């Protein structure tokens, strides 16, 4: 399966997906990165995996759905077959969505349903959790409501911030995008027709 990698910042977990689908057994390769913002570390690494990348800025477009488009054009252009949000910081509109129904996979740094959003440390850290973790899941329409595939339980440790918690998640974060994407690559895990999880 082919896959395209979007990111909009450091990319430890492009990192992770680079390390794990050039494994002899990967049933993944990743083709192309798409980065919404220029300069940053992301792009870096892709470019010294040899990976091609491309910097789509959303800044540039009239609105979400232009965004998406161009976003869908590089899709197309390079026969993609899987996509992966791997700290990429858009919501994605309704029918890019739709239309990547099943093959486009995001990870989150909460143990879903708890801490939908854009700041999931801070949420856990104010609601003193003693477990967070993260997901990764299919995305839907609705942000962070999409079908888990995998998800990681981490602990918090008191005097925690989210520079030290976010640490210490994202080295589960980095076992569960590259196992979640083997698991799809291979056709072991789908989204079912009734929209639930299937494992064959
Ligand atoms: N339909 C849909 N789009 C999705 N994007 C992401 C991936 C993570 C999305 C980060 C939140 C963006 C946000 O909160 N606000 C702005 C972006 C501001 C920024 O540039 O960071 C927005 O409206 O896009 C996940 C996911 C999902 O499950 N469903
Ligand atoms: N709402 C999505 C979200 O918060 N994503 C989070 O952004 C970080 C990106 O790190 P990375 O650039 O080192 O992969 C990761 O912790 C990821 O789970």
């Amino acid at each position: 399966a082919r896959v395209a990698v979007l990111i909009s910042g450091t990319g430890s977990n492009l990192q992770a997906l680079i390390d794990s689908t050039r494994e002899p057994n990967s049933s993944a390769q990743i083709d192309i990165v798409i980065s919404n913002k220029a300069a940053v570390a992301g792009l870096d690494k892709a470019e010294r995996a040899g990976i091609p990348t491309r910097v789509i800025n959303h800044k540039l477009y009239k609105n979400r759905v232009e965004f998406d488009s161009a976003i869908d054009l590089v899709l197309e252009e390079f026969s993609i077959d899987i996509v992966c949000l791997a700290g990429f910081m858009r919501i994605l509109s309704g029918p890019f969505v739709q239309k990547w129904n099943g093959k486009m996979l995001n990870i989150h740094p909460s143990l879903l349903p708890s801490f939908k959003g854009s700041n999931a440390h801070e949420q856990a850290l104010e609601t003193g959790v003693t477990v967070t973790g993260c997901t990764v899941h299919f995305v839907a329409e609705d942000v962070d409501a999409g079908q888990i595939i995998l998800q990681e339980a981490v602990p918090v440790k008191r005097g925690d911030t989210v520079a030290t918690l976010s640490e210490r998640v994202k080295l589960a974060e980095h076992k569960i995008f590259p196992a979640a994407l083997q698991l799809v690559a291979s056709g072991t895990v789908q989204l079912g027709e009734n929209g639930k999880i299937c494992w064959v």
